[PDB]
């Protein structure tokens, strides 16, 4: 229901971030959905101090066709005048002239501090405007308080209350596009590249893109290199390239410092490599390409959830509420005090200048620390001399999902450095039946991090139909643990082995599932590996289809998407493109709901935005197929719109993985292998079958803020096997957001 | 037929170019198709001077999964040793050890000169190897001559015998991806960007990407700025940004010089803008991102046609033939002397150093001069003070094709600067019936160059069903010329008006069709505007589908594509991805041909490359639909492969246009408007109806090396109206190349 | 019963070679005075070669010699009133079955037991050769394919030879 009768201003300020359009769209649509008047405040605080034509009221269409655009359509100029009270009092006057009483600020820590101040003295700016007679006392008693909601827009991820600032995944798409370029020309010539990235005082972009690209060295200002590091760098660049590699990538944050706090240049790194290794070396100062291009699916969906919460946080705020920032805390949004988050951010800059680099690391966040610890792991790993008793096998099972190759690389390397004879098995459980098992070395898996598909090959085949032959290859190769990376058939596959431990002495084996699928239907995790590539590959395709519909005015597209029975991929894609419906199995729908969605589609063709998009999950309905919706819309729309169908198929499996699927696949491949190796010493060499307990056969997954390992048999009660998906799924709250942004 | 019994070496050398893989693949596949033995010569000339493991024989699979990869899988190291005769004699020894007698070199002007020399003294290197006794006289009488075919691989387009070197369109995709980034962050903040691009001594990349991005200033070493230019730059940056713009882009070639031959830095440009305009300004040295990433469809198809011709040029060469370079000369490949093309390239570097900048311009090529003259036109254009008698109207007709917006922008601006009241009409001929006509200003069309779709809107509606109302809006607005940008309905639309000049006094109006369609089915032109975006949008999608099939081993995909009855889009996409068949209306096919293509698909599943792709044009066959091929392949492949269908639909209309559709759309929009304005003064104000002749209603198009204007009524005999396409189409020779690369 | 030129049946393997052969036989017949064809398709005779697949194939390789159409006989084949044989046979099985039901139901006794636990007490009646047999339902498992819902050998497969001979193979 609506609940307002009041005005919301919105401004984007400071360094622009691709995602600020999806934010101002969702602040506008949620604002006027809930019955407020929304004002776009053009050119940051500079148009707040000018007012006039810089403050004008939005309608539903004033933010149309912006969700796929980078930068910000309202613009984000700096304003030294608002840093002065003489501008700040005029900024108050311009709001109370338009009657604006609530204000959403999309920006970094500086632009949010300026809003915090502008509340803290608001009533005294109103008092001065009464004292000089520009406004009447009744207005100053009405507009007596300002509500701020902060949306943290920044590419740097510089803000300490939050896992992702709006823009930082898209800036990682820009960096990973440039490294997917530079890897091909560096590999052919055997060159080292110094890549410089926009981590101003925050190393997030540098660490995360180093970890996502396999970079041989890294420079972040929260962990400066210890004295004499030029030796250890020239040893590390030597080692990898002696160990059968060819290029090297060196990531340097623009803000990088040494252990004394003095700046280290990309030029000094280039000169050092040339003069101490004789390697042909280049430097790319990758610039404001990082700030631009289309937002990623995560930055559109995130800016939508953040922008919807920011409107709520404004309208439900009180004059005894501290100003709020909307943020992630894992899987879902949380709301935090602006005062605290600014200070906890200033405390990191102060810890870094104070040479307390370990405090700077710990206080950036747990999400910074887990990335840093996994880079610090893989930076320290080697082929060992000592070797160990255990045999491990790695399977791919299901449809191929982007990030399987990252997870296999990280598991093969963590498995080798923990001393194990790691095996890889081609074609999944049909591979383990057919004996397609081979021992793998550190070389054999090099350059897998950036590849789509599966380098092992994968199948849907469940193990019970071949089980007498699967146990016999487990015996013959001496295999003591399985790591299975894959979808629901990886889960039901490892379950069909625990359900068979009582029947066969060889299935007393340590088992881990990494949930790798497009569909997000594996039980246990809240995110499957490859589902971020899938929403991005579908979101890119629906943008092309919407631009087609917008030129061919009065089209409505029906677009089919590969969710299985699981509506995740259709739901998050529908948000990421502003689809007018997404039809999903987890919602009941019928011809009444369809006829309602068609009469809404009809009423929209009176507007300037004479296009429609509806998404259909491939199994959303038993009889209302994509051709049924095509016929229905074509008929009841005849004389107002025509209609077309696309089926996105195996396009949605994507090409190269996203930055999130490269980090997440690498991080699950190590956390899974550390658990596999831990559990495999929690069972003993004498008088026993190893690991018979249900505690030894698990699925790894991101559950809330960090990972959980869930027993495969414990998950049966959270699972629907008939529809191949979990029984409650966190994202069903996002369907409400889809419908609100779609003008229900 | 095969015709060899002899060996071909292939090496890629000097600066790597994305496209060298598609070249070495096509040199390998054509070489072993025609019955030669092919050797890959790893790491450029450095592995030619080493030999040993650097020279190993290819098979059909040794170049599999490389066509979509950038850089070069054989690698391209520099070799100062081959610049010495002591290395050059060992390079001869290593070839005659393996018996290699023909050598394909993929590289720039230096790496090709080294091959020219290595023939010119070959028999004397063979003589020295006999004189020291490493080889017998019979071998030196056998291997007594070396054949070189040069493939010009380079991003710079530095080579004077050719319109496109292999790599230069993909390097423009890399630059236009970076400007499509930087435009969003420069637009939001209102910033000027200095972009530096890899034009080493050649300004092609700088000019072409400046023209394709709407850049406000340009620095190319073949046309240095005249004295005091800092005034004229600060006036031009002032003018556009006073004329309602917001950002500016400045393109500088890395090789840029002033009128005295002394180098101009991107830093000096940044400092100048800041100090003389006070605009917030940045510099992006866009680096070796330009050398990397996946090749564009043009660089895959080009490297395939070039690579196929290079194998022919080797096997049909003689010891009294001068060494050859394979090149474009417009629409098709030509073969030129290596000596002449090297010297005509050295003559440009010499003309540029000799301060003969107009010779350097003329001698780069006619393709350099037409781009430069159109940049020099649009750089000099303005809104005029004088104004002129004529009213012009611009229509979009058909499905929306990427580059329509570029062509409208360039026509609106050329029309305004020639003094005309230009009108734009929304929804095509249904727009001109419904009076959806509006006068347009210089501001109103700004930022259209990079957009997909159509900002006017477009329809399939032909004018005869509304003609009594179309003539009445032509009368009411006083319209004296139509420019129609669009597909076959633009052509048949303008034809239905010339067929009606005898019936209505108002259709005595000057008419031009710019052929803008995805399908390449408009008669007259050999390339339609948007067809390069379409092959790229389909080629990107078939790469995702092939990587899906390659992980899900033993898939065969049937992929349907939007050609209409015209097989262009399916044919050029099938080459660009190495599809195993493309089914096309212009070829007869039946169940015998299908069963043959399925038993070829079966035999491939014994190899390591256990995937298939077949393309189907949407109307290639009346009864053998995509579901028919799915059923057929699924059945006769059961027990060896499974099979899936995708229909690429309106995905193929693309997002943003390619660099070629931005240049070509801009260039046709001006050449068409210059012809429209020329013809419109070739008809006189007194005692007449204007322009009744068939010479006044034409289609513009690239025909061979440059444009032709063809009368719409003269084209009836070259047109099949039932299938909506021309009766002979240049690209049917490319179907032979498709089948050869597909292992027929 | 209608002299069809092919009948496509699951119990026969067939593929595009057999289909292309049946189409070139269908082509050669259009030179005669009898310029018509009929091919029957069982609804599940093939997994991928549906009735629309045969329609497309025949329409194509027959273009210039014949055109082609599809009918799906559905619940028409359940018929109206039964034939004389289904009225006799239904009446005769209803009595022979009830005489066996009543015979067996006295072959089991009122005291100290559960009646009729034996596999001899749960049967299918049917005309087997010259007259009826009663076959135990569990004894029939080995004569049955449950996946395709039919018996594993069926007497009438010899009639397919007669069909092909009368159809000019
Ligand atoms: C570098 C890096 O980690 N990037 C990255 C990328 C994508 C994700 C990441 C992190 O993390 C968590 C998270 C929360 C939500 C989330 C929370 C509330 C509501 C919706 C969503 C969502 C979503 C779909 C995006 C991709 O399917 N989505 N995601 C996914
Ligand atoms: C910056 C720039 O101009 N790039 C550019 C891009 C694309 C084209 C360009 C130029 O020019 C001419 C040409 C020749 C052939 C050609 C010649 C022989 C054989 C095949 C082809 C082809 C093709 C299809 C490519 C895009 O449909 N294709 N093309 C198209
Ligand atoms: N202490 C402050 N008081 C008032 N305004 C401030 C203060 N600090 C920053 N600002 C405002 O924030 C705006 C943008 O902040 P800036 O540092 O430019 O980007 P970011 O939002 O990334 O920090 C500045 O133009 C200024 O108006
Ligand atoms: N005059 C020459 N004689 C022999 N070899 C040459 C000559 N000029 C260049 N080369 C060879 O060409 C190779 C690559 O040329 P280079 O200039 O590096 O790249 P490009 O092919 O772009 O010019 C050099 O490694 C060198 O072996
Ligand atoms: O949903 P699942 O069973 O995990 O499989 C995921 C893949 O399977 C699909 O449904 C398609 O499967 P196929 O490749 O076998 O046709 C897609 O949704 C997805 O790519
Ligand atoms: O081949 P044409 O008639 O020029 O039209 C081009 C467009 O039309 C299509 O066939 C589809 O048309 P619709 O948009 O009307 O369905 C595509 O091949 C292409 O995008
Ligand atoms: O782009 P400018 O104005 O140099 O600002 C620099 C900083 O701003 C940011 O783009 C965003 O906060 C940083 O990444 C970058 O280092
Ligand atoms: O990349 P390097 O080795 O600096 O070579 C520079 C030159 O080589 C090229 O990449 C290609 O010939 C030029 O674009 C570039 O200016």
């Amino acid at each position: 229901a609506s609940g307002a009768g009041k005005a919301i201003g919105v401004l984007t300020s400071g360094g622009d971030a691709q995602g600020m359009n999806a934010a101002v769209r969702a602040v506008t649509r949620m604002g006027i959905y809930v019955g407020a008047k929304v004002f776009l405040i053009y050119e940051g605080y500079e148009g707040l101090v000018e007012g006039g034509e810089n403050i004008k009221q939005a309608n539903w269409l004033s933010v149309s066709n912006i969700i796929q655009l980078g930068g910000t359509i309202i613009g984000s100029a700096r304003c030294k005048a608002f840093t002065t009270r003489e501008g700040r009092r005029a900024a108050a006057y311009n709001l109370v002239q338009h009657g604006i009483t609530n204000l959403c600020v999309i920006g970094g820590d500086g632009s949010l501090t300026g809003a915090n101040i502008f509340r803290s003295e608001w009533g005294s700016l109103l008092e001065e405007l009464v004292a000089e007679g520009k406004i009447s006392e009744t207005t100053a008693r009405t507009y007596s308080h300002l509500n701020i909601a902060g949306l943290v827009g920044s590419i740097d991820n510089d803000f300490c209350g939050t896992d992702m600032t709006i823009g930082t995944d898209s800036a990682l798409h820009r960096i990973m596009e440039v490294i997917d370029a530079i890897t091909t020309t560096a590999q052919s010539h055997q060159r080292t590249f110094v890549l410089e990235v926009m981590g101003r005082h925050c190393g997030y972009l540098a660490l995360v893109s180093a970890l996502a690209s396999g970079a041989d060295w890294l420079f972040i200002p929260e962990a400066p290199p210890e004295d004499g590091w030029e030796n250890f760098m020239c040893e590390r660049l030597g080692e990898t390239r002696s160990r059968g590699s060819r290029l090297n990538i060196i990531i340097i944050a623009e803000g990088a410092i040494d252990r004394n706090g003095k700046p280290i240049s990309s030029s000094y790194v280039k000169d050092l490599v040339v003069q101490r290794l004789g390697f042909d070396t280049r430097v790319t100062v990758l610039g404001h390409v990082q700030r631009g291009g289309t937002p990623s699916a995560f930055d559109r969906i995130l800016s939508s959830k953040m922008g919807m919460e920011a409107v709520m946080a404004l309208l439900e705020a009180t004059p005894d509420t501290p100003a709020c920032v909307v943020t992630l805390s894992g899987n879902q949004s949380v709301r935090l005090p602006l005062m605290e988050c600014v200070q906890m951010t200033k405390e990191v800059q102060k810890a870094m200048d104070d040479k307390r680099f370990d405090e700077a690391t710990q206080l950036r966040g747990g999400s910074f620390e887990n990335n840093w610890n996994i880079y610090k792991l893989l930076a320290h790993q080697k082929p060992p001399k000592e070797k160990s008793n255990f045999s491990l096998a790695i399977l791919n099972v299901g449809a191929p999902a982007a990030g399987m190759n990252a997870a296999v690389r990280s598991a093969v390397r963590t498995g080798i450095s923990h001393g194990h004879t790691v095996y890889v098995v081609h074609d999944g459980f049909e591979g383990l039946a057919k004996g397609q098992v081979q021992e793998v070395g550190w070389h054999d898996v090099a350059g897998w991090l950036g590849r789509g598909g599966s380098m092992l090959g994968t199948k849907r085949t469940l193990p019970k139909g071949q089980l007498e032959s699967i146990v016999e290859n487990i015996r013959i190769y001496g295999i003591h643990a399985l790591l299975v990376v894959g979808g629901f058939e990886a889960y039901e596959g490892v379950l069909q082995l625990v359900e068979a431990r009582g029947r066969y002495e060889e299935l007393c084996i340590v088992m881990c599932v990494i949930p790798a699928t497009i569909s997000n239907n594996v039980p246990g995790t809240d995110f499957s590996l490859g589902s971020d590539t899938a929403v991005n590959a579908a979101m890119e395709s629906c943008d092309r289809i919407k631009q087609s519909a917008s030129g061919t005015k009065r089209r409505v597209f029906i677009v089919e998407t590969m969710g299985g029975y699981c509506g995740y991929l259709a739901t998050v894609t529908g948000i990421a493109v502003g689809a007018d419906a997404a039809y999903v199995f987890e919602d009941p729908f019928n011809i009444h709901d369809l006829k309602v969605n068609v009469e809404h589609m009809t009423e929209k063709m009176k507007t300037d935005i004479q296009r429609g998009l509806v998404l259909r999950n491939e199994k959303c309905h038993d009889y209302y197929t994509t051709e049924f919706l095509y016929n229905l819309y074509s008929s009841e729309g005849k004389g107002v719109f025509d209609c077309r169908t696309n089926v996105l198929g195996h396009l949605q499996q994507g090409g190269a993985p996203t930055p999130f699927d490269r980090n997440y696949g690498t991080k699950l491949g190590v956390k899974a292998m550390l658990w596999l190796s831990e559990k495999l010493r929690e069972v003993y060499r004498k008088g026993r079958v190893f690991a018979n307990a249900p505690d030894s056969a698990c699925v790894i997954g991101l559950k809330k803020k960090a990972v959980a390992f869930s027993p495969v048999t414990e998950l049966k009660k959270d699972t629907d096997f008939e529809h191949r998906m979990p029984r409650e799924q966190w994202w069903l709250s996002l369907r409400l957001m889809l419908k609100m942004l779609a003008q229900y």
